DNA sequence: TTTTTTTTT
């Protein structure tokens, strides 16, 4: 829903441009941001404020669904497939949308190869009718190697040049564009109104850990970074798209650890952990998730992809 | 592309000398760093911030490419072979631009032969249109022999006088060496403007181990350590050159393990271990690698570096 | 290369007295000590470390050598031979200056009768212009023997008085006097300029082994030995002498190896073998070098020390 | 909230 529903509303058109000037472009974008996130960016009056707060109410109620309802209303989430039998056993069924699913890993155990898999698997039609769109892949360790893209291609006989022209790209080079491209991603996702099912950042703790080192900076880098992960979160709902996010991991002496705190703990959905067994063979296990139980799996790191 | 360019966008001649004081010559100097690095180690005023960052983005874009025309902008990597013919295919064709190498060994398993061997490969034109360049050689363990490149010099049948003067070379005495003389990697790389085309480093953690020493010390030795190899990643960049990296190994009682944990695993973008076989024979195994699978070959450290 | 050089570069000379207290004596030890070695372990103010660091940068440059003219400042380099001519093609002309040569041997194969040539042998002209000087020999086992000095000097045909007081001593009772004595010689090397050229020392794991017995005691054994021979390091390139350290052997069930982990093995630039063949005869093998292959050769224990 | 070290007989 556009926001030129609006001017109907005893609304100036003057106020619709501001409203795009700071990233406001659908009905959603005014139920998540504060008076506070309007009042003291655009220096208006509190009077300017309840005109579109009152006008974004002749709309979407406000109220109460029941359980039984709003399941149905459920029926719009998809599951992008891993590419492998049991791994999608695991989660249900795949890569659930709206929602964060985070994989961590220690050192070699195929995070990489998880992320260039589904830059070819969300792009054909599988399970639940799920037809399958475009892709946003923002980087963070210049890992992204387009001719990889190709061994699985053929895998799953998809023609070349239809793989790479789905498949958006941009590196994030300091901790300042990953909040600075999130501009971008929405913008995007805002002109073809349906298309685009999937957006993979690699390891989001790559470039905090630099930028942010010693703990007279620890209070600024968890709060940075829960502005991002709400971000995330809000855009994963005002779009309807699935959200995938690659970790790293430190020791601890008191054995490892993910990075990140009780911040990406609790905002995360749902975390595998990937660790490396028999040769090619790694092992994925559920740490947290609402429906799924705790249980294991095995990949193959494979020239095609991850398969069985 | 220089800084010359955005006193044409109304800044000042005198900020542009005031940039050039912390390092920062090139238009991805700025895209690099954030803005906690110009507002609080310099002389300067948060407006004074934002001017240059407006400035910057009259340039180069922010958004996003397609990963189809994104792969013909990384035509421009190359690939710098090793001296023997086994070793490049386990590679892909030898060492990759713009990324970090790294090959650790036990004791005697050719390290610093492979070192020497890459000083005379690297200066010579070979395959996909490679043409060589100059080499900067960063010390740690004292290690260097320049009659050791004269014996490497004839089986190319290069003479002898144009393999010694395109090394640059540097002993770092101490862990701020290390940091230290990054700096004037940088400057060196910026004046002949295509020229160098490799950084070789001797052992990183051959400092790091004497100068920290104890379980008080190392949330700052692997803090100190981050910070280095962020800047490796951002020099091979943001000049397309090719680092490569030696490292050391320590036990594990509970059967070796690599010195440094997992920050160094997790920059690194290729792992190789060499160990020891029949005779002068060693054996090269990859552990982790974006592309290219886990296989093995065989060395031969003969009187002229490494061959067959 | 004195540190009064300072004082006229507006630092005060009570400055000077205190950098003496802790050790140093010449411009190049501050350029291997740390800020964190001055701040800490002094106490002074954190201005007061970067004005002495900016006075050693009006001296001896920080940048880049080319390999051609590194390498004739690599002629001050020396080669003391050992006695026998064969042992010394193996090392190239003799034990190399700038380097720790570490020659280890199973029980009775002439390590203590290697050290005793050498207290000879450096005290003669020699080939490449090398002048002969004064010995330093830290003990460690109680097996020096002043009148087995007598039987090998009459072979070279030397007085008796001008060997024995061109040669200090001084045994090392436990091991923290192997790092109490390295003050000593560090001092004694700074008096006279230029006349010490070998400091020998005996199995310098012969007290490691006794003091940190147990497992509960291996960290704190191979942390107290690489602060160590760090210092060996640095020492041997302060100066310009040559240093040679003697080994013992374990077995290993699963056939010997040295005492001494990976640490010893990646400090060591040479490493020599010595087996027992036919009767008197000895067998030298090289293991680890970064110039040499791996060759054998041949000794004579005889009465005069090491022969063909 | 952050960060792994180190072979013996
Ligand atoms: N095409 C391929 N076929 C088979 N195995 C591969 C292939 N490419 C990579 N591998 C293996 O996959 C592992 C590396 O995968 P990768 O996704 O890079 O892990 P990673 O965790 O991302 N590395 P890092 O970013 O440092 O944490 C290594 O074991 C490689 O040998
Ligand atoms: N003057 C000498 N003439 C001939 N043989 C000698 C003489 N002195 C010692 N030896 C022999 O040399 C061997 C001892 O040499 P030595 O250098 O002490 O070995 P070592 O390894 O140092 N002993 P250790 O310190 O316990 O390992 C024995 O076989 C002695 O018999
Ligand atoms: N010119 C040469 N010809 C043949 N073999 C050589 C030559 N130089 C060295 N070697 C051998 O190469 C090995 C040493 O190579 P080197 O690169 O020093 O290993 P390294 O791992 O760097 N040593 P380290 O630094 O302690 O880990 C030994 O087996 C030597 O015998
Ligand atoms: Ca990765
Ligand atoms: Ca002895």
């Amino acid at each position: 829903q556009d926001i030129d529903l609006l001017q109907k509303h005893g609304i100036n058109v003057a106020d619709i441009k501001k409203l795009k000037s700071v990233g406001i472009c659908t009905i959603k974008g005014i139920q998540m941001t504060t008076r506070r996130a309007l009042c003291n960016v655009k220096g208006l009056s509190e009077a300017k404020v309840d005109k579109i707060k009152e006008a974004a109410n002749k709309l979407i109620e406000p109220g109460f669904l029941t359980a039984f309802e709003y399941s149905e209303k459920r029926k719009m989430v998809f599951h992008i497939t891993t590419g492998s039998q049991e791994f999608d056993k695991l989660l249900g069924g795949g890569i659930e949308s709206m929602a964060i699913t985070e994989a961590f890993g220690e050192f070699r155990t195929g995070k990489t190869q998880l992320s260039h898999t589904l830059c070819v698997t969300a792009q054909l039609p599988g399970a639940g009718g799920y037809p399958g769109g475009k892709i946003i892949f923002i980087d963070t360790e210049n890992t992204f190697r387009p001719d990889r893209l190709r061994d699985i291609a053929d895998r799953f006989n998809v023609d070349h040049d239809a793989v790479l022209d789905n498949v958006l790209y941009a590196r994030a080079y300091t901790s300042e564009h990953q909040m600075e491209l999130l501009d971008y991603v929405a913008a995007k996702f805002h002109e073809e109104a349906g298309i685009f099912k999937l957006l993979i950042i690699d390891s989001i703790m790559a470039l905090f850990r630099v930028d942010f080192s010693g703990r007279g900076e620890l209070a600024e880098r968890q709060q940075k970074l829960a502005q991002m992960l709400s971000r995330l979160q809000k855009i994963s709902e005002e779009y309807n798209v699935a959200v995938f996010v690659t970790n790293q991991m430190t020791a601890d002496p008191g054995p490892k650890k993910p990075i990140g705190g009780h911040i990406l703990a609790h905002a995360s959905t749902t975390r595998i952990s990937l660790r490396k067994g028999r040769g090619e063979l790694r092992i994925a296990k559920i740490y947290d998730s609402p429906e799924m139980p705790e249980n294991e799996a095995t990949f193959a790191i494979t020239a095609g992809g991850i398969g069985d």
